């Protein structure tokens, strides 16, 4: 059949769009038909002219990453580096449309390299899901909380949770009561995957098992916002979520002077009064930094991460202090307790994003040490954030 | 030739060639030099990017764009572009749009409009910073600061000042309209000239940083939640019991119970400031990427309180509202200057400046975002309530 | 113990009437001769109901002025609770000297605060400024639709809309002068934060009366508006809230002082460098790691609470009144002197009304020279008290911080 | 004579220098009177006939008298099948009356039930290592079962009630914040937990000599300052209480309806507190009740800052959904029945009134737990009454 004939068929059969994929056979043609169909529903039918769609691998997207596809959005990818981190050198891909961001981050990388590099450590690793359940009375929910805190109750819960996956290993439970409601924060490792779907599956089976001991328990929602996913929350800041990371470096006074165009003293004064006092006056929870979100977002988009997780992933406290023999060298550290990231699944299944992951040497699963690729990616993110903090802070300090 | 050049858009001719060479140079520094093969770069207009949106360019990252709609908002119909890699997001949001359309559509209102910049300055003593604060709060002091701020642009118009003291430090939050631009650069230029003028009245004042994190830009902050930043928007709709039953697969009562206990109580137990919603960030992020917005601003732009109530003659219909006090957005400048993103903006009829009434396109885009968020909230909440 | 019909005197007989006619114990001072035997009977009625009838033995009740407490400060009175009052000072503030009364049961608190005052005095004193003054009340109202509540918000934001509201608000008292309106929307709900001066009074009752009259006026223009609650927690009163921290509530105050290196060494037993490092890592970084909003200090609450109890303030207001950011930095020719400042944006306080009407608390207020209304300049006594509180807090911060810096 | 003693001084060593306590106070008062802009201002500040024996060198210094706070009683509070007569020290008119009305509605509803969910006072010191890599190593060390046991042994060796439970650590570059949590019998426990923290830190220092103990309290406890950590992880006693008020009682005692109360609770205590940017303040006036009971019972009133954290929830229940279900959850009630101001006779009297004075001989900590339950129950009574008044107008 012809395009116009498919169009007539879809319009004359009230067959909702998007079903084009199962209707036709080729992937790009279904996309071309949906764009044509959509075009007649717009005040400017030619508005899709510059929205590219051709020569793109839609097989990996369909049934996995997006629906009602009408094309793709190209985000410029720049590179910042080398980032000298833990005695290795990384060339960091950054997808952004903000001018000077890559340049500024690159300058930061330069100052770190000339300073002998940066060191980083993964402090914790565990994705979470925090469902909300209800009991008839608060006295009952209290009983469930006490039961879940015994070694016997936990083991049975861990047992049912762990049985849904090879990588699902329940670490701990933080429960919280609000009258007859009970919020249960399940935390578990997830190999190299960010882990949402995996932890969710585990949580559902665990809640099913919990319901066998407490038949009167009502499962209100698999997510009761106690995770907390994609919303700002003190719980992620205080207890961590995903990967908690810290990185540090010392920048020689000469480098601060020549590369950063400022002094260690001026940098410290700006850090304390902007990142600590300013954030405090603004009523911030977890936003004790200059622009971690810029770096997190740019790397996330380039590497197939869930960019909406930039909300909590960007949590960061940037600290600066005088170091060295004469207290003229700049010590800097960035602590990020909740980097939600992965190197397998979701958008990391797509080839262009796998390319950016390969650039860093962390694409896909780490066979001999599950989770190591994801941990390495989190360290790179924390290191690039520190590079970004150094540069922007120097620019603010200099004027 | 592609060889002894190693021995770029500033030197060479073609833009696409400079990228090829940059990719070649970078290739030699990679553990897996072949990785760059699946990273696209050809047939892309780098002219608009170079010197404006990105540096050290090695290609571009394609983000699948799906469409959700029609979104029946304020008696208009919108086809919403969403750039995402999260499966079922577009489908779920589309389902939400469906429920709203069958309910007679959604209504929205822009409550406030004003981008901010909050520099930190210091005086010798707290007694001096207090004097500067008092002067900034007089009608004459504001008038002179406003005269100086507004002289930097045709679109920059200072609306108000909120000053806060921390001993000898003084944080000044400048809030101004910025036409159809998100306004960061414009407001920053205005802030610098205003601070310069302030310095003439108080020579002992030290300008510590043009941004003292009191804006607050790209970090979570109660100040953006309470006072707004960019566009403050509210939207609402009533979904008929039958639609909740047939499209959403649940009941009004179940939806309400989930909203209260998840979006209100749950977020409260989590210690959230501004995160009284299910997944506004998913919608904000997807639209932001497709429309050339600054995706990092998703941090504060996603602030939202979702409310659900029993409505109608028999209290069986679902009333829903989403209030978003800090949508940082624009239809001119930055990534909106690129053609593919302009295409998504054109889809919504808000591309570029609204020559007649500067700001209307940006205000319309903020209303669409708030409306799409409500569609997304409706669908995901129904799915959680139904199990 | 005469029968009931005969009883028109005698404790045992009153008790029999109370039990038999089931007339409540609070109706006692309204039926009994003196205030004192009225509570006596009450304690006796209560004592019978306890698992240990002797419990009240050491709870004082005699020789106390209940006339001022009745129908004003407390109900079902069974006595009074004595809180030890100590004095810290002199506090050299704004070229004046204050002897600060502190009611507390925490050992070493007055001593430590006194040491702080000493370091300040030897440093040339402290300076303070009142940055803002205005008590608030934040009611919640509802409109049928969010589009309507948005309309009310815009109306309240026009110059004419504000004038009619202000006119209504101000007609309730000579001191009620509406300053501004902060309005916030949540769907069809509308939260309105009314802010106004209140002379020397803390102002809750006054601002509330003004808010009710203003809401009725608003109701005339928007008849479909439902007044859900005179307080929708948007004030915010007695609960932690970022809004009080960011916009202030009551009196916003800042105080500062410079402590000479020698004084930090000899009086505080530490160095300026050590103090600064503890302040930054405890009051800034530590509070940040703890997820604090407004708690960037060491123990402002100890000082605020002690002064509030001694001066008849509402001690429950210690929740927001204690908000404070303490900052320390190197000062002087050789950067060896300690610069310190305390910023408190929401001190809820008053020198007239409530517990300040009682004699013992008026005594503590008199000690500071701020008791009652300031005839010549309304509000000045309350402002002076707020400055004293901020200054005493700084004295307390200096001493405790030095003790943390020095020992361990 | 007072006159000659005064000329001698021309100091705050009065109690030691002389003999009788009351006279010491008398003399300090006379000396202070000459420094005041108004010499007779102390006239109505009482000071006579007071057992300063227990106060001198334990509860207050430079004593010049005492401040009388009116004590009222609210009750009976029907809680967990028991009846309590609750002492409330306040100067706020109608507070006791309103709280009493709340108690009445609860009693007529069949009483309230409560549960202690957690119990453990905390202290959060801040230490520093040369590098973030070192602090990370200490964090990992503290997380192993062996490293924990060693710290726990040193902590528990300091006192009879020092049982170190979970250990929460947090890193900020080279800084390390360690939240020590432990039971403390019937004592509020700050002094005890502090003593335990110091020995534990010395033991930790033996394994990590490069570690600098910056401050025994790094504000990570967190004591007397608002903090999300206390709300989320609890501090002291975490308690929950609940009750169901029959429609008729809501109508006759509270002068309103269940529907009206629910609408006010949701829009004020949840939405309003959310719009205000509150962390832990999802209630109407828990602080009023916490403060009044704390003052009357010798607690540390400054701890009302975190002790008043509370989320009040209301729901329609019953056959026709006209009855009122109510719950109050308070995760951080810092309280005790031994030590500090509870050592004073008048406050012990108020504690006795509740049957929780001093140590619980048979079951250590039970008196303090009982007092926390009473506080949470009285808060719920206060929430019910004020909410009804706001609902009614
Ligand atoms: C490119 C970017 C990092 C940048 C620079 C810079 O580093 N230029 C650069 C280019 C090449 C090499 C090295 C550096 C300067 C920048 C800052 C000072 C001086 C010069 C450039 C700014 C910027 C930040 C706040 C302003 F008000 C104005 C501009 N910005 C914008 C950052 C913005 O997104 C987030 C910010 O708003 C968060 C905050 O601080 O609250
Ligand atoms: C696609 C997406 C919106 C979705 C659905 C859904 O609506 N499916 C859909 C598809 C087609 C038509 C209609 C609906 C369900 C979803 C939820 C319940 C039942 C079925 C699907 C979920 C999801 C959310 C939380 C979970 F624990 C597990 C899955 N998710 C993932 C949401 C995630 O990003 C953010 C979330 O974590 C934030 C939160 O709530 O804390
Ligand atoms: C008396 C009090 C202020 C004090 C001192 C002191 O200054 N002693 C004093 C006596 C005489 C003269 C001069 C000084 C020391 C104190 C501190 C260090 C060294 C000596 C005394 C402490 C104290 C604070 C935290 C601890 F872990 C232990 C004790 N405390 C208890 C304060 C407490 O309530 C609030 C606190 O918990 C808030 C915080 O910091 O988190
Ligand atoms: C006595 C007190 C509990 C009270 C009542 C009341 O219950 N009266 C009472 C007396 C006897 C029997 C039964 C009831 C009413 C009250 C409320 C409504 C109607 C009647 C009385 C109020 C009060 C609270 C906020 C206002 F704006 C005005 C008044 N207040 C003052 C409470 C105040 O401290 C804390 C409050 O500000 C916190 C908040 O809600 O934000
Ligand atoms: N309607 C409009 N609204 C805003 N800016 C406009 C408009 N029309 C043209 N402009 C131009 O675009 C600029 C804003 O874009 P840009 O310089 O990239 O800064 P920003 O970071 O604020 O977006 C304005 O300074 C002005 O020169
Ligand atoms: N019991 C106390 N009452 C009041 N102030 C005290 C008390 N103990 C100490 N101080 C305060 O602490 C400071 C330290 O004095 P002191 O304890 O005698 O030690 P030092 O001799 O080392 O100065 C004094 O300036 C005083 O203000
Ligand atoms: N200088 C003053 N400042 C404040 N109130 C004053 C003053 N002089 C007299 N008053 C009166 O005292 C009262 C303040 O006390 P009160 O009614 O208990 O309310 P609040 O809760 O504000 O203390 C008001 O009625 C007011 O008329
Ligand atoms: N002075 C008071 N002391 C104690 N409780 C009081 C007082 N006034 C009112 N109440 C409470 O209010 C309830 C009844 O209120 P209401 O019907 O207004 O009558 P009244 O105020 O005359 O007691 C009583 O059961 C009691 O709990
Ligand atoms: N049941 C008990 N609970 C608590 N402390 C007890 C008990 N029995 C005896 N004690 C003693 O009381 C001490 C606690 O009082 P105190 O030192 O004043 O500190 P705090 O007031 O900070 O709790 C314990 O160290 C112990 O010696």
């Amino acid at each position: 059949l012809s395009d116009a004939e498919i169009i007539q068929l879809v319009n004359a059969k009230h067959i909702p769009a998007y079903k084009l994929e199962t209707l036709i056979e080729t992937h790009e043609r279904g996309v071309s038909i949906r764009r044509q169909l959509l075009s007649k529903k717009l005040s400017e039918p030619s508005s899709l002219q510059y929205l590219p769609y051709r020569d793109y691998n839609y097989s990996l997207v369909m049934g996995a990453c997006c629906e009602n596809v009408i094309g793709y959005m190209p985000i410029p990818v720049g590179v910042a580096g080398p980032l000298c981190l833990d005695e290795k050198e990384f060339q960091v891909p950054m997808a952004t449309t903000e001018g000077c961001l890559v340049a500024s981050t690159n300058r930061g990388c330069r100052a770190i390299g000339l300073g002998g590099g940066a060191s980083s450590r993964v402090l914790a690793d565990g994705m979470t899901r925090g469902p909300v359940v209800r009991l008839p009375r608060a006295c009952d929910s209290a009983e469930v909380k006490a039961w879940l805190e015994t070694s016997e109750g936990f083991a049975v819960i861990k047992e049912a949770f762990d049985s849904t996956s090879r990588f699902a290993r329940l670490q701990k439970l933080h429960t919280s009561i609000a009258g007859r409601n009970l919020y249960i924060r399940f935390q578990s490792r997830s190999g190299d995957a960010m882990g949402m779907n995996m932890i969710s599956k585990g949580t559902e089976k665990a809640l099913s098992k919990l319901h066998e001991y407490f038949p009167e328990m009502q499962i209100l929602a698999v997510s009761g916002n106690y995770c907390t996913d994609k919303k700002p929350a003190a719980i992620n800041w205080i207890e961590g979520r995903g990967k908690s990371v810290v990185c540090e470096a010392v920048i020689p006074a000469k480098v601060v002077r020549e590369v950063l165009k400022t002094t260690t003293e001026a940098m410290i004064e700006v850090n304390i009064n902007k990142n600590l006092v300013g954030s405090a006056m603004a009523g911030s929870i977890g936003g004790y930094n200059a622009h971690a979100a810029n770096i997190v977002t740019a790397i996330y988009i380039a590497c197939g991460q869930d960019a909406a997780q930039n909300v909590g992933s960007s949590n960061c406290i940037t600290l600066m202090e005088a170091s060295g023999p004469t207290n003229e060298d700049l010590y800097i550290s960035c602590t990020m307790p909740s980097i939600e990231i992965g190197t397998v699944g979701g958008g990391t299944n797509l080839l262009p994003q796998q390319a950016c992951l390969q650039m860093l040497g962390v694409q896909g699963a780490c066979k001999d040490n599950p989770g190591e690729n994801a941990r390495q990616l989190a360290r790179i993110v924390c290191g690039t954030v520190m590079a970004g903090e150094l540069s922007l802070m120097a620019a603010l300090a200099a004027g």
